[PDB]
C-alpha cells in the first residue's frame, strides 16, 4: 500500500517512529511511503530512510511550501502550518489513485489492509468519526453540516486521489476558509469536513483510536442511528492509536493508552542521530 505522512524538520524523528510501526504491522505488505516535506533537513531525511526497510528504499520525500498556507488559521499551539499540506494531496502525488494519509502522532498496531481495501466508490475519502467534536452539541453545524452528517477526524484518511486530481481542492479550501474563517476551530480538519460532507465513507473507530474513543470504552453515543453506533464502536483489536491533542507518546508523563509501543519502537531503531536522543 501507499502511505502518506506530512511533516517538517521538528517532527522528523517522530515521522520515523510512526513509519516503522506501519512496517511492523505489515511484515509481508509492500509499504510505499510518500512524505510531504515542509523543511526536513537532508540529514533528517537520511536518518529517517535509514531506519526503514530497504535502507529507505520505499520512501520518497515530496517538497511542499509551507508559505502556501500562511493565510490559514493556526490557533492550536502544538500544530504547525504543515498540518494544511494534506489539502494539496491531489497536486503532490501522481503515481497513485489511492493513498492512506496518517498523522505523525499515530501508532499503527494492526494490519491496515481491511481499511485500505475499502471501496470508496465515488466518494472523496474514507475516515473515522471524531467523538470529541461530534459530541460538542452545536459545533458541527457552525460549519454547515447536518445532524446526520458525521464529523470525522483528519488523522487517518483513505483518500480517493483520482477524484481529488479532478478538482481544485486548494482553491475550494481557500474559498471555504474565507466563508467560515470566523468560526472554525479545528483548522484543516474543518476544511475537509465542510468540503466533503455528505460524500464520506466511514470506517470503524479501530482505524483511528483516540483518547475520546478510549474514554468511551468505559461507557453514551451521540446518536441512535445504527450506522453511527456501528462505526463508533471499536471492533477490537485497535489497529491505529491516534494520540490526538496536546499529549503525545513522546512527551513526558504520557498517560495515553498504548503509549509504550512508541518507546518499544524508538529503542528498536537502526540509526539514531545525536540530535534525536532528546526527542526520544
Ligand atoms: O511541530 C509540528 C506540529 C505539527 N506537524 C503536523 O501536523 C499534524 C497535525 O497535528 P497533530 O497530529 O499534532 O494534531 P492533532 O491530532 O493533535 O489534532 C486535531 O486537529 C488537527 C488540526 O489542527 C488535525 O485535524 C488532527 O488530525 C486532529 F486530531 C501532524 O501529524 C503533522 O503532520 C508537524 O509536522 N510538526
Ligand atoms: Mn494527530
Amino acid at each position: 500500500m501507499d502511505i502518506v505522512f506530512a511533516a517538517d524538520d521538528n517532527y522528523a524523528a517522530y515521522l520515523c517512529v510512526a513509519a516503522k510501526s506501519v512496517e511492523a504491522a505489515h511484515p509481508d505488505t509492500e509499504i510505499r511511503f510518500h512524505v510531504l516535506d515542509a523543511g526536513i533537513s537532508e540529514a533528517n531525511r537520511a536518518a529517517v530512510a535509514a531506519n526503514l526497510r530497504g535502507g529507505g528504499g520505499n520512501i520518497r520525500f515530496i517538497d511542499v511550501n509551507p508559505e502556501d498556507f500562511a493565510g490559514f488559521p493556526l490557533n492550536i499551539r502544538h500544530i504547525s502550518i504543515t498540518t494544511y499540506a494534506r489539502l494539496k494531496l491531489g497536486e503532490y502525488i501522481a503515481d497513485c489513485d489511492k493513498v492512506l494519509y496518517l498523522d505523525i502522532d499515530v501508532l499503527v498496531r494492526d494490519s491496515l489492509t481491511p481499511l485500505w481495501d475499502t471501496d470508496l466508490g465515488d466518494n472523496w475519502l474514507g475516515a473515522c468519526i471524531d467523538l470529541f467534536v461530534e459530541r460538542q452539541e452545536g459545533y458541527k453545524q457552525k460549519i454547515g453540516m447536518a445532524d446526520g452528517e458525521y464529523y470525522f477526524n483528519a488523522g487517518v484518511l483513505l483518500i480517493n486521489l483520482k477524484k481529488w486530481r479532478r478538482h481544485d481542492i486548494f482553491k475550494m479550501s481557500c474559498e471555504w476558509v474565507e466563508q467560515y474563517k470566523d468560526v472554525m476551530q479545528y483548522q484543516d480538519e474543518d476544511i475537509l469536513n465542510g468540503l466533503f460532507k455528505g460524500g464520506v465513507c466511514y470506517a470503524n473507530s479501530r482505524f483511528n483510536f483516540m483518547p475520546t474513543n478510549y474514554a468511551f470504552m468505559a461507557n453514551a453515543s451521540r446518536h441512535t442511528d445504527p450506522l453511527y453506533r456501528d462505526r463508533t464502536n471499536t471492533v477490537m483489536p485497535v489497529a491505529v492509536s491516534h494520540y490526538c491533542g496536546p499529549a503525545k507518546p513522546w512527551h513526558r508523563d504520557c498517560t495515553a493508552w498504548g503509549a509504550e509501543r512508541f518507546t518499544e519502537l524508538a529503542g528498536s531503531l537502526t540509526t539514531v542521530p545525536e540530535e534525536w536522543r532528546g526527542k526520544l
